[PDB]
């Protein structure tokens, strides 16, 4: 099955999925002279008070940490969307080095990794609904830069041991995702997909311009990880992060 490497990984994808050559796939790198200041583009609303972390789990190609979305607590509206959308999971993708991780990129600057804040359009009553829309899903893109620790991310690498192999979860209660916020909400937006297999074509991608900073002994944690289950060879789960894909047309938009 699909997963990151040599006879698996993004170049392979197209063959079970298609759309992996489509016209508005993603991520892309941002060209930030090319990208269009829209005057018309209303700030972001992050509605996150009430957020309700259940657990966090291994799929085997990142660890998601999961909400409840059975009501309006964590929702995003605002900024290019229209409606309201409500946080169903979060998860990363890094890399094996400092210089790597991030799926979007800017200027062709790339990160060490990069937060993904997925959201659904409640008036399509459920997220496996979401999935068959033009404007089904909002993931929120906030970028990580080595530098000094983020307190709000502690609690996240010390359960990490937990669910080491793929298919493993733990209880993860009382989490707040307010602490992975940076300080300014300026981003960029774009029509585009998910980054992993389906690929659909359903996400209004919201960037933030800002990057937070992580220390060098967070980011460790996360590549001790393993894509395998328990009881197989080791592999590390690093370099889950798919190429920079063809924008093909479409127009980047900046909030700045
Ligand atoms: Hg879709
Ligand atoms: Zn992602």
């Amino acid at each position: 099955h699909w997963g990151y490497g040599k006879h698996n990984g993004p170049e392979h994808w197209h063959k079970d999925f298609p759309i992996a050559k489509g016209e508005r796939q993603s991520p892309v790198d941002i060209d930030t002279h090319t990208a269009k200041y829209d005057p018309s583009l209303k700030p972001l609303s992050v509605s996150y008070d009430q957020a309700t972390s259940l657990r966090i789990l291994n799929n085997g190609h990142a660890f998601n940490v999961e909400f409840d979305d059975s009501q309006d607590k964590a929702v995003l509206k605002g900024g290019p969307l229209d409606g309201t959308y409500r946080l169903i999971q979060f998860h990363f993708h890094w890399g094996s080095l400092d210089g790597q991780g991030s799926e979007h990129t800017v200027d062709k600057k790339k990160y060490a990794a990069e937060l993904h804040l997925v959201h659904w359009n409640t008036k399509y009553g459920d997220f496996g609904k979401a999935v068959q829309q033009p404007d089904g899903l909002a993931v929120l893109g906030i970028f990580l830069k080595v530098g000094s620790a983020k307190p709000g991310l502690q609690k996240v690498v010390d359960v990490l041991d937990s669910i080491k192999t793929k298919g493993k979860s733990a209880d993860f209660t009382n989490f707040d995702p307010r602490g992975l916020l940076p300080e300014s909400l300026d981003y960029w937006t774009y029509p585009g997909s998910r980054t992993t297999p389906p690929l659909l074509e359903c996400v209004t991608w919201i960037v933030l311009k800002e990057p937070i900073s992580v220390s060098s002994e967070q980011v460790l944690k996360f590549r001790k990880l393993n894509f395998n289950g328990e009881g197989e060879p080791e592999e590390l789960m690093v370099d889950n992060w798919r190429p920079a894909q063809p924008l093909k047309n479409r127009q980047i938009k900046a909030s700045f």
